[PDB]
Order: structure tokens, then sequence, then C-alpha cells
């Protein structure tokens, strides 16, 4: 590759070696395990580059990583792409067969795997080909990664190449029969970091990330590049703390002792942290957790707001950067009380810089943003995956009509706020309208003797797909289906026949199938019940 | 596509419409079901082309087929490639998960499936994407294929395109963790037909296929294009009989009544046909079955020769055309008695026209053809798959050193005869030599109280991989491991320590794992026992 | 040239070193002169390659050959093309001026010429340029070719190149004012060999070439690559005998002593062999001569059939491979008596594999194959010359309408049999119909006092071109033109005015002009008489 120095390429090496702020004394902390300055971080990155070069990794090669959140993952986030190789992030929460399929599909050359992830490999070891070396990662000095790093020198001349070379890749289950692989380039990652920093960094007084913060992820970090946060924090040169195993008590201790101010987690982890007895006497009025997993509930937002936590939501769908929208509060919205606060903070949010985000039905129409007309979200951003890896027809459906299809049905307010109502496949197509099953699930969950509710659709000649409810009862709770029918019929304000209460067809089931991540298997319930 | 008429392209349409001999009165017979002349066959091919065009199949599309041997499969062998689409042959003997993986990998658009293969689809129906239409095939008039054909006209202008467009594809399990997809072009198929017709058609008086024969396959016909035989017979314009379900009594009745003279099957089916009571009073002295499945045994060849059957072996490995070598007997070899006949007819054979077939060790050396020096077979033929579909590193190992690697270890006689001794992965690497486990399996199977034997290797510091035997005993047979050790030690004439009898390590196991095809799972036994 | 080993090229070296059968003990025999095994043949081919390399012959060079049928011509058929050079076959039966024109047009670099062809060169020696070396060939040890071969080693690495490189070329007089040069590639020759072997090798019991035959050409072998037979026999590894001078007694002795079973000759040579006194006590019931020169007569076929000779006809026109059609007899046609045998064996035949062979008038229409509608034969085959060398407008007329024009007018039966009736230029265009002069020549030759007859056309205002007969009388035979007119008028069953007997215009001429090959100079008779 030959490049004229006038022509500038957006590379991750520019993100690391030309940050907004660089403090050599700033420290990266791995929880109760290790602590080293930014200068040591740069030296270790160069050592890792030398070690990867020594093992035969080249520009076209792929390196797979399988561990928790640590300094090693942060070093892999940089060193591998800067060599030019591909960083394959493996979802350790998938089934061993799916993990093996992803490894075979991506054709990884070297695998770095944590010690306590070894049994998962042990049952798919012989099935794996195309892999030459396994590096075992440990939390003590007997780590193979540490022994590999301590042999190399801290001197590397990082090459310059085209900004469109692929840097990272990972696989998402989605709704297809096999996991789909998404990929991004150096330019896309750099632009995502810059745009999100411009969006959330310029807010007046709420939900802003600045150079005085202390960062600590609470998301798995093999999903969606941990929302791009580790790239951003390194760009700001802020203190970074990595917890590892995600134990609520260790997390609370790290927040108290390291003075963490910025984080991102999911509603389940936030609820566990808030309900922990250790947290009842902990100061929380400096913390700005970002909830992005799925559908931050209003009650959880209220409970966090009563603890003086700047909690706000964001949207990302694992092939869109991921960040597309974040709730931002104008100064006259900060003076509202906790109910109006929790109303706004639980929304999907306004689109971030350089995002279009139209609402569109089938045949691509541009339904207005009145605030109640729902439709599928289609976006155009500088950091979208062009297609699926080694796929043709799903790639065509992904970019149908010239826009990326999110698969989420939402309505957009006149002021720009987005409120996601359901998923495209989960919409019940009664007659000629489209009701969202989420509000029926919420209504049925309001019952005192109901634990979990799943709503699906079953064919019906005159009224299309009609709804069906599977409910799980509580301890020593036995309410007949007629009682639940009356409970749902009690509510008002909905369309269709009367209030669409003649076809609820609620049934009581002991258990509801869930994915390996922990999400209801609506497809399967469809297979089981129809 | 624009072509100068002077420039000639080798296409399957030339194979069908410009045969060696064309008799409109010659008939194709589907067993006790249907019987129609060659003119009707051409009309049905044109009707199928029109029907496929009507459903939206185009040049780049793929059509999958799942049924037994019938006129419909013969029509699919032609019509789909002549449109320019890809014919994906699905192995119905694989597990449903493997079948689903192959369907997802090949991205089939339309699936033609037999009725009694429906349950297999029923458990993978929802997992399947990228498929638009399913056509159910039946043996009566309610077949969807027949109803689709009877609407179209018998008039089609078949296009002309580049001879390098892919025509057929199918998947082989091999030794990898996932099935590997191989593909061939129109030119390769035409050249394979022409070369094999030139090779076996020009023999003096034994094992020759000519225009007066009657053809009937006994191989699954989704493997290896049924050895290319259906293409060849259609080229010769000979009578063709398709049995379907492969029931030994129906097969014998078809051979008796249709006067079948040429066939290809596997040793198991041949043994079942020979041992059937119905066959004890059947005339067999016009039949020229070709055995190509795997390792035709000498005893079976003798038993068939005592029934006046011209039985001979052929070699094909599912990515080599498949035909690479066929045994051909010189006129002074026909005067030998049954023992010398069965010696020669059970060999791998001499290479067919336009085949190189060298013997080669690691680092690619060209060990001489002395008759006892074993090595891996590497070939160069006009009908080899260039690589594996959507694969990189296995493709590199397939064509390592500039030759296609068969994976079979054999020795070549000075006269050109090849004798396959084992598989590359199944070789036991004791010390510095390579013993073949097949002869030890044969020796141990010679015991009176032994049913089946599997030989594997287990590590040993001073002598590399050493052999281990897993044996299954007969009804009320109990012989200790020491007795089998002495039985193996009784024989002579082998190298290594004494006769390599200090490490046999024979063990008795109730059952031995087998593939879905019925072959021992040596990899698994390795996983289970070590 | 760089080639990926996966990409296979069809080369003559593959035809020689990868045959159907290779027997090192099989011998090539030059009549009463030399006899050497196939291993010696391969060694001599390598030696000739080394010798040609030593003289400066390169890929683009051309080597001309001028001799009879011998081992040297067979070695030139292989060695020259395998180097990549062009083999120019010179017709030694042409006039010295035509030979000189062909040499100048083809620009030969080295000329190999037999001793007794030296006088022909002596009168055109000074006129020749662009030629650097002359190699004199002799039948004794003083041959320059033998002395050149005995210096080189038997070791050559034959290169691999594109399959579309030109291999052979030769010149045909045709109907143009100067000889026209045709050329073929390696791929075309290999495909011709494979296709004809597939066509004639797969016949049931008549007219088949197999690996147990003994081959001996009786055609000049500088015409039409000797019908491709020497390439085919070498591919089958059969014994080959080369007679040389074509003396009938030497030919009969070779057939008797070498046990020749397959041959190809012309009707004149066959008649000379059958009428020889030596042949009256010779066994002929193993011989399968192929007649392909021109228009095998029915009487000669009957006479050969009474001698128990499997005599059959073939069609080739010197720019079509040459083989296009061969008569093949179905098993129920072998049971007919000698008259019906001679009827079928004298026909042009059915088209061989991969040949289209439509019948077409001017403006390219596709007149039906009823069996009596005549038209010009146009073909599409994998082994047709794209054009004439260094020619433009004749090349356009050769491939007019997208098909190669044979120049022969024939009718095709409903069963596929072709019967050539005349040449396009020799058709008499009376009024609005086209009569063939061949049947009038046959009718007039039936007279008892007639030796030879030539029919031409002369203008006539109201009836287009009308026929004219030039006849030669026998010894002391004097029949007036009126007697011949009445003799022709006696016959019946023809169209046009009455029986087209009012314009015969028969004339008696002492001699009729003939080409240097021995064919009537109809153009010249047109020039002389009109």
């Amino acid at each position: 590759y030959v490049n004229d120095p006038s022509n500038y390429q957006l590379l991750i090496k520019n993100l690391l070696f030309s940050p907004v702020a660089f403090n050599p004394e700033q420290e990266i902390v791995y929880a109760n395990h290790r602590r080293h300055s930014y200068k040591t971080f740069h030296d270790r990155v160069r050592q890792f580059a030398n070690a990867l070069t020594k093992m035969g990794v080249k520009k076209g090669d792929t390196v797979a990583v399988m561990d928790y959140d640590s300094h090693r993952y942060l070093e892999c986030y940089f060193a591998i792409p800067m060599i030019g190789a591909k960083l394959h992030m493996i979802n350790v929460r998938l089934s061993p067969e799916q993990i093996l399929y992803t490894i075979d599909h991506a054709e990884d050359d070297i695998i770095l795997i944590h010690e306590e992830f070894l049994p998962i490999l042990d049952q798919i070891k012989g099935r794996i080909d195309t892999v030459t070396r396994y590096v075992v990662l440990r939390d003590d000095e007997e780590c193979e990664y540490e022994r590999l790093l301590e042999q190399e020198s801290t001197e590397y001349n990082f090459p310059d190449f085209d900004e469109n070379t692929v840097a990272t890749t990972f696989y998402t289950t989605g709704t297809t029969g096999f996991p789909k692989g998404v990929f991004f380039t150096h330019r896309q990652l750099v632009l995502h970091t810059m745009g999100i920093l411009s969006t959330i960094g310029t807010n007046a007084s709420q939900g802003r990330l600045h150079q005085g913060d202390i960062y600590m992820p609470i998301t798995p970090m093999f999903h969606v590049h941990a929302w791009g946060l580790p790239y951003m924090a390194t760009m700001l040169g802020v203190k970074q703390v990595y917890p590892g195993k995600y134990v609520p008590d260790v997390l609370l201790n790290l927040i108290e002792q390291e003075k963490v101010t910025f984080s991102h987690c999911v509603p389940t982890i936030l609820h566990l942290l808030l309900s922990s007895p250790k947290s009842k006497a902990m100061d929380f009025s400096g913390w700005k957790v970002v909830i992005g997993g799925a559908a931050l509930p209003k009650a959880l937002c209220k409970s966090a707001l009563e603890r003086d936590i700047d909690v706000f939501a964001g949207y990302g769908m694992s092939e869109t950067g991921p960040i597309l929208s974040i709730v931002q509060l104008t100064p006259e919205q900060l003076e509202l009380d906790v109910d109006q606060q929790a109303e706004y903070r639980s929304k999907t949010g306004k689109k971030v810089a350089l995002v279009e985000a139209y609402i569109v039905d089938e045949d691509m129409n541009k339904l207005p943003h009145d605030g109640e007309t729902a439709g599928e979200i289609v976006v155009r951003a500088p950091w979208l995956t062009p297609n699926y890896y080694k796929d043709n027809k799903n790639s065509k459906a992904l970019w149908r009509g010239g826009y990326l299809h999110t698969g989420d049905v939402a309505h957009i307010d006149d002021e720009g706020f987005i409120k996601i109502t359901d998923r495209v496949k989960d919409m019940i197509k009664i007659s000629g309208e489209w009701v969202s099953s989420l509000e029926l699930e919420d209504i049925l969950h309001q019952h005192q003797s109901v634990s979990e509710v799943a709503v699906i659709g079953m064919p019906h000649n005159k009224w299309g797909e009609v709804p069906l409810a599977l409910v799980t009862l509580k301890e020593d709770a036995q309410v007949t289906e007629k009682e639940l029918l009356g409970f749902a019929k009690d509510f008002i304000n909905k369309g269709i026949l009367a209030r669409e209460a003649l076809l609820l067809k609620v049934k009581i089931v002991d258990e509801i199938a869930k994915t390996s991540v922990g999400k209801v298997d609506k497809k399967e319930l469809r297979k089981l019940h129809l």
C-alpha cells in the first residue's frame, strides 16, 4: 500500500496516538487484580503487536477473543485492528454449537480464551479446524498472554493502510436460522466515536461524557463493541475501571472506591444493583449510567431517580454502530418532577448526529411524525454494516429500499422523540390493522397472580392473525382463564372490535421458553402451540 | 452474453440434443410407475424448463432436489443446468441439522422434495430461510411436479452461455467439522462424460458400456452425480430403468424383466442381492455391475464371479468427477481362474484418460511405482473442483503443492494398477514408519468370535502413535483380550518391533459408533477412548 | 504463461502421456524398415523435442513436413505441437508452384523433406525465402533426422500453455483461385479425438475401434490429419503399422503378416487391393477399412462385402475436423442381405457426437428432413476452423449466417441418415429448380461404350443454366450423340420438362481435364467450352 501523506486515512491508530487528551499518569484498573498507567498501556499495546507479528498474524488474518471485561480486552480492541487483522468478538453466552458455527464461519486463526471458558471449548475442540494457536488467559502471573507480552519489546511501527479495511466483526442471532456476521471498518469506528462524542459531549448539564469522568463498563463488551465506550474513554484519556465477572457486590465496591461516574448496563443489572443491601448506604449522586439493553422500564427509571442517578436510555440494534438515538433533556425538562422525568428518560430518544431515522411501512412510505402513527424504523448512518458476511439474500432484505431495516416498530413525536412499540415480526396482524403485543403483555403482567406473559398470534380466517396469551402463575396462585379475560376486558381505549377483546385466548403454562441470553422464544412458542 | 458461433462452448444442452445415438422409440422406465419414450422425455424437459422460468428461476438461482431415483431426477439433471441455474443435490441420509446447514449454506430458492421426506423437513421448516417454494413429489397423479409440468408447453429456446458457469453442487461430510460444498461446471461434466465414455467404451470384451446396453442405477444418485452414469446413458440413447426405493426383490424383478445389463452399486447392496432367496434361480450372465462405494472385498467378488457376473471396481472420492480409475482386464487376464480374477477385479484400477495420479508423501516427493511403496494419491484431471464453496483454508489444503489431495494412501504397481491401503488420517505413525490399520482390522476380523473391529491410535512417548483395537463379540462368545493378542501374534510378515506385536491393546466394546451413512466414527472413538 | 494447476488445459501432451491404455511393450512398425516399442517412441519424441529446441524453434515458429506415412510423421504429429510450434502439412500431390505458394504463405522456418521429394524442391529452391534449414529424410541409417535424434538426450520438460494455441495447419485447393489455409488448436484436436472415440468406440458389434485393434493408415496422412486416426490409435495404445509408398502388394503383405484390423483408404486404393491377384487367396474377415475419400460406390461396397470386409463410409471436408458423420448400423440392420447392406454402408451417415448438421438453402431456411428435400449442409462442431489464414472475405462466406458452409448439397432422412447428392457450385439451375449433375453422370456412365462423363452448365435465356455432357468413348467405340440422347431419354422418373430431356447436349471429347489429385476440372471445362 502506497499513500500520499496529504491524503489522510481515518485509522484506529490515530484514535489512540492522537487523542483529545493524553495523560501518562492516568491509570487503567482491572478490579483488585492490576493497575497500570497510560504509558504502560501504550507499551503493552506495542508488545502485543510484536507478539502477534511473531505468531504469524498478518493483515488478512482473524483473531478471536473469549473473556470478560479487562485490560486485555481493551488491548485487543486496539492492537489487533492496528496490525490490520480482524478482531472477532465471540458471544460466550451462546450455545456451544452456535459458538462453533461462528468460529468455523469467521475462520479464526488464533483464539485467546479465558481459563474458565475452557470447558465450553472442550466439547467443540475436535470439531474446530482452521485454528493454529490457543492462548489461555488467567488472572494471575501464570497467564499465557502475560508471558507472551513480557518477551517482546515496546517498539512497533504501526502500518498505514486504506481506511476501508475491516477491523472488527461479531455475530448476532437475530431472527434467522443461523447467526449473522456483521463487520465494520476503521473509518466507521472512528466516525462513530467522533460523532457520539460530539453528540453527548456537547450537552449543557445532563448526561454528558467529559474528560473529568471515570469510566467503567457493565455490559458484556463482546456485544456492539460495548456501545463504543472503551474507544471513547481512551480518546478522552479518562480513568478506566474493568470489573470482570459482574458480581453486584464487587461492582458496588468498585463504584464506591474508584469513584466511577459513567457506566452502561442493562435493566436487570441495574435492578440487582439497586436492590442489593450493600447499596442502601451508598452515595450515587455522581453516576451517569446509560441503559441500552432493551426497553428501560419506567418504574426502574423512577427507582433510580429517587437514588439521585442520572439514568437515561439509548438505542442500538447490533448492526448500526450500534448507537442511533439517545435521550437528551432540554433545560426546561430538568425542572419537571420524577414522574415526568421517568416518562422522558425511558423513551428511545432523539437521533444522534449524522442519522436520518425515518419511519416507514411496507412499500416504503414516509408516514408523518404525528406522535401516534407507528411504523418500521429505517436509518442511514456513517457506521452501518453494508451487508451480512458470506450472505446474499438476507443482505438484500437488510437494505431493502435503500435504507437499513431495524426491525423495530415505533412512532416519532413532532419534537423528534422516538418511542419503540414492538418488533416487526411480533406485530399481530388482526384484520387490516397492526396491534403491538407489548402493551397487551404489560396489561396482563399487571395482574396480582401473574408472573410472566407472552403474546403470540394464531391464524383465523376472517380476522387474520389473532392474539394468544401464555401466562405463568405465582406461588399457590390459581386464577382461571376467564378471570384474566375479564381483567383484560376491564381496560379501555383501544381500537378494533370493541377493544379487541373477543379473541384474547389466554392460557396458563408452567414455563415459557427462553433463549440462551434469556429472551422469550416467541418463534418456538409459535411452533409448540401452533 | 454474446458469443461468436465459431467459438464453441461445451454445454449440457449439447450433451442432450447432440448425442452419440438418439432413438425416439427408446423408453425411460420408472419402476412399475411410468414408462415414456425419449421424445416424451425431451418434451418433459422443455416443459420443466418453462415451469421453472414461470416460477422466477433465473441464471444465478439454485434449485434443491430431495428424492430417490426416478424420471424426475433425470429430468432435473438436465433442465435446471440448461436454464443456467444451479442444481443442489441434497444427501437425504444426513442428519436434519446437517441438511439444514447445507440448505442455508447453498441458499436454495426452490426445493423439490418427495412426500415421504416431508417429516425431515417438518423439524427444520421454521429454521429455513431464503426458500420461496416447495414442490411435493408423489408417485401418483397427485404429484405437484406433474401438475406443474402439464400446464407448460413443450417449446423452449435454451440459452447459450459460458461453459464455465456452475451447473451442479453437493455437500460431503469428509473429515471437517461441517459439510464441504463442491461444485462443477458444464465443461467439466461434458468432459467427464466424454472421457469416461472413451475409456470404458473402447475395451475389447470386458466391462464395456455400449449403445446396446440397458442402464439401471443402484447408487443413491445424489452422490457424485451417480458416477456420471445417467449423463452417459442419455448420451448413448440406451434404455434406462429407475427402481426408486432400492428394495432387493424389486431390484431383482426389474433386472429379470427389463433385461438390465449395466448397473452400479455398493458392496452391501450387491451382497443383499446375491444372498436373496429370489436370486438363487435368476440368470445373471449379462450383467456388468460396477462397484465403487468403498473397498470391494475379494470374497464378494469371488461370490459374484461364481454367478457369472462381470463385476469390477472403480474409484471416486466425491470431489474428483468422481471417476478417477477403473479396473480393466487385458485379454490374457480373462483366461485366469476365479481366484486371480477376484484378485485383479477388487483393485482400485488403472487411471482413466486424462488423469495423472501420482503417489506423493509429505513435502511432495514422487516415490516410485515399485508396487509396495505406499503414499498419498494426488491427481490432476479436467473435472476436479477448484476449491470448496465459501471456504479458504480447507481449499488451500485441498490443492496443496499444485495437486488435489485425495486423502487415500496407496501403492502403484509397475504396470499401473493402484491398490488403496488406508486413509491419511487413519495411518498409525508408529516410530518413523506408517502402518495401515486396515490390514490389522482384517486380521482381527478373521477371528471366529469377532463381529466388527476398529483400530485407532493413542499417544506413546517413545513410539509415537501406537495401535488400539475395539472388537465386538458374537452371540454368546467370550474371548479375553489375551486370546486376541495371541491370535494377532500368530501371523507373520510385517515390520516394526518383531511384527509390531507388543502394543496391540485390544479391547472388547459392545458397540462401535457409526456415521449416519453407516461408517465407523474413528474420530469419535478417539474422543471417547482418549 | 502462468496457469493455476486447478485450471486444466486440453493439450496434446495430455493425449500422449495420459492415454486410455499404455503398453510399453506395444510396437510401432515402419514397413520392413524399423520396429520399436512405445517406450522407444516416447524417448524419440523427447529427443526430437530437444533437437528442435537446439535448432532455434520456438513457440511461434512453424515446421513443414514432406514425406509419406512413417514413424517420423507420427513423431512430428506430436513433438512439434508439444513444443508449441506449428506443424504445417504440405500436400506433395500439388503442383510445385502451389507448394511454393503454400510455403511462402505459411512462412515455414524449418523444412523436413524426404529424399525422393528433392526434385520438386529443386525447381522452387531459389524462389523460397524465410526458410533456414532443410532436413533430408531417408529410409536407411544415413537419414539426417536419425542423426539429429541420436545426439539429443531422452529428457524434456514439455511446457504448458493456453489450449487455444494453434497446433497444426494445412492448405486445401477448394474452389478459390489460390489454396486456402486452415488451422486447428490443441483443444480442438483433443476434443475431436475424444468425441470420435466416444462415437465409434461405443457401437455394439460393427465398425468399432477398440484397444485390441491393429491400426494401419492407407490415406496420405498430410490430408485432414489422416482423419485424426494416428492421434486416436496412440490414445488407445494399439499396434501401429505404417506402409509408406502405398504399393498394393506391400499393403496386402502388411495386412497379412501384421494382422491389421483397422484402416482408412479411398475407393481407388480399395479397388486396386481387391482386384490384385495376390488378394484372391487372402483372409479378409477381420478388417474394418473406413472409406472417406469421396462417394463410396455401391458396387465397390458390395464387392468388398462379398470378401467379408466390414466396410463403411465417413464424411469429412478438410476444414471440419474432418470427421462429421459416419454410417452406423443398428443390430436389426446387420441381418439384411448384401444389397441392403451396400445401400446403407455407402451413405454419408449419421452425425457424430456434438454435431448439429442442418440442411439449409440460400437465406438460411431449415428445410425438413423428409428424405428427399435437398439443401446445403451447415454444421456446428467443436473442431471447426474459425476462418481461413490471412483471408477476410472468403472467411466471411465460410461462416455466413452463423454456420460453417460445407458446399455439399444433400438430403437427410427422418431417421438421421444423410445422402450427399452434389456440390453447390456443380448444381444445374434449370428454370426454378436445382438438378444434381451426379445422377446424370451416373446415368450416362451406364452406357456400354462410355468411359467417363462430365456434366456442366451453359447459359440459356428462358431456362437458366442447362446441362451439357462431355463423354469419352471406349476402345474402337463410336456412338453418335443422338444415340446417347436416346439412351438418356429411355430412363424415367425425373422432374422438369418431360424428364428434363430436351437440352442434354451430349458431346464426345477425347480427354477430360483433371486436377493434380485426379478430379475433373469442371471449372476449366466451363472455361474451355463456354
